[PDB]
């Protein structure tokens, strides 16, 4: 139940601040996330590593987490800083997690989350709605020193709607205004448009590019404060930083592995067993989906041990026939689950 | 959506009214129930076959169904009599179905169920509680001409608690009393104690022994009316009637087979495909449970075609090694699902 002891199940995070390409089809950023089931985002972004000096400078007693889904990012934060309380908000709908199901799993209980948002309307859970930020202090009367946002907006221009609303709150809140300009919002951002100017009095301190970010996108985490408005990054800038990481850096695997989680993800993709190789250095009964799953994992089993980097991952994709049959027959949720189980196999090899 | 056309998915019911034994381990009474998923009871008992002449004599416009789980018995009744409305009650708890999920499936909608019991307490859903029978006319102001009970009471002596309560209602109900003694309760009964006398003024018209009843039990359906109280059956009497059926009679299979249901039950026991035999007259990747499932179904595939009766079923059990490994490794819900899929395979053979 000790928070600092649970961090051993979390992997070492590599990031970068602000002609060789890989061409892969699988979400390989999920290799070192085998120890997690409902949410996975806690493995790509970490507060102690990315904005650790900022957490020292302004010691927040309460952290405000918006658009947090299953709460894995919040969960790692609970392990990294075992004396910090949390305020949780995530969009209330059928399609996504609106309860910290992963936090509850790795931490044990919701005691440290003083306000989980239990008993709130669809409107008061949406970061793009004024009433959400109005009811943010409904329990915690602590200022929004550091506000974390990981919301995956359907129309990406909703990012701005919540940025303006964050600004509007910190500049019109009895609690927050007593801290001045030294208030930060660490939000996930996709570069839909190049060199876009931030709303009035919103400044980008730093742009963070994650190793655990999907290689094909333009996803980055930007530290926002109150100050003279500047331009946001662009697809190009992020893409070269993302690519530079993939070549040089290798994916770090969690020091300790949670067997209960490994087995959870296994049962989750398909109800069938994983095998250790006997090397010591018909399948007609399964459905088309169940076969493609086992056949990929068989290829991983038969494949030798290699460094956990996009060089070796590209090789595993190029050494497998029916790669396109695979990506078509398995949904985005299944392929992500697949890589968690694949990464475990690759870590447990030799 | 036509009720009479949906009866083709229901199997022909064989029953009996009131030294050779089989020794089987699997619930074979589930062979002809491949077309059903949430509930299965509709295949062992039918009103048009068992008490068809009684439904003619007193034409009920509304039928009262208590302890009905997923509502498959009610569903077959809807097909057998396409102009009858229903009142539904089943115990409200987490462990069992308290909504007619199977009726909704085979019929399409809950339009014919005038009172599904939606918005009732745990107490008003329990047949052993006075308030249940008090709120029975909360919608339907039609007398309890024929009341059907299939409740699977934890302590079997709760059967009497509801029988006395049924009596107490029909003899103290403004609506019901206007019909006199000619009121019937068709209830499931287990012979816990031999020759037990029914409560005062409750008479057993007939005792019904089903082919689709579990061979090892003492389950029977007894038609109860208001009259001089008589004795209930006993384990012995039922057992010889149950055995007499198993020897002579063969299980009738549904004329038409619902592919959507067959596939539902398949996915339900394990997420893997069923194969047609190519005769034209490693498995290390699966878990211990998934293997025992496939290995049994492989034995059924390799086995020749035979009559759907306990003679052939005993033979299939005696021709299979690890029969005890099977019954231990698979729960009562899984083995029941297994036989539904087994029966489909046996029906689809040659
Ligand atoms: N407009 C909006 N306002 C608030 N939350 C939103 C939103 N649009 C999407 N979301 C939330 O954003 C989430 C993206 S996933 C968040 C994962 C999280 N960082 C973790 O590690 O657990 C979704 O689950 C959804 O509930
Ligand atoms: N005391 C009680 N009062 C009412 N219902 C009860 C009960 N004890 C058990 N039950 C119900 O009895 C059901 C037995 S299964 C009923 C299946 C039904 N004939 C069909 O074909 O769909 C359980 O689902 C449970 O909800
Ligand atoms: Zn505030
Ligand atoms: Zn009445």
């Amino acid at each position: 139940i000790d928070p600092t002891e649970q961090l051993a199940y979390f992997p070492k995070i590599t990031f970068e601040r602000l002609t060789r390409n890989y061409m892969i089809l699988l979400p390989w950023q999920h290799v070192n996330r085998y120890n997690f089931v409902f949410s996975s985002t806690g493995c790509k972004v970490s507060l102690k590593t990315c904005i650790g000096k900022l957490m020292k400078d302004l010691n927040p007693k309460v952290l405000y987490f918006i658009g947090e889904g299953a709460g894995n990012w919040m969960a790692r934060t609970a392990c990294e800083y075992p004396d910090i309380k949390f305020v949780y908000r995530s969009l209330k709908d059928d399609l996504d997690h609106h309860y910290p199901l992963e936090y509850q799993r790795v931490i044990g209980e919701l005691s440290r989350i003083i306000d989980s948002g239990e008993g709130l309307s669809m409107e008061t859970t949406d970061a793009t709605q004024k009433t959400h930020w109005d009811l943010i202090h409904r329990v915690s009367k602590d200022a929004l020193l550091i506000t974390l946002c990981d919301a995956e907006f359907k129309d990406r221009d909703d990012f701005f709607k919540m940025v303006i609303l964050w600004r509007k709150h910190v500049l019109s809140c009895r609690i927050c205004t007593t801290y001045g300009t030294d208030l930060y919002l660490f939000a996930k951002y996709h570069a839909k448009d190049c060199n876009v100017k931030l709303p009035f009095f919103v400044r980008s301190v730093a742009t963070f590019i994650m190793q655990g970010s999907k290689l094909s996108g333009s996803e980055c985490y930007i530290l926002l404060t109150l100050g003279h408005h500047n331009n946001l990054p662009c697809h190009g800038e992020i893409q070269n930083s993302k690519m530079k990481i993939a070549v040089a850096n290798d994916f770090y695997a969690a020091k300790k592995l949670d067997n209960k989680s490994i087995e959870a993800n296994c049962k989750s993709l398909l109800s069938g067993l994983r095998i250790p190789i006997n090397k010591k250095e018909e399948s007609k009964w399964l459905t088309n989906k169940a076969n493609t799953i086992i056949d990929w994992l068989e290829h991983i089993l038969n494949s030798p041990k290699g460094e956990l980097n996009y060089d070796f991952f590209e090789a595993l994709e190029n050494t497998y026939p029916n790669m396109i049959k695979l990506i078509d027959n398995l949904g985005n949720a299944e392929i992500k689950k697949l890589i968690k189980v694949t990464g475990y196999m690759l870590v447990s090899k030799k």
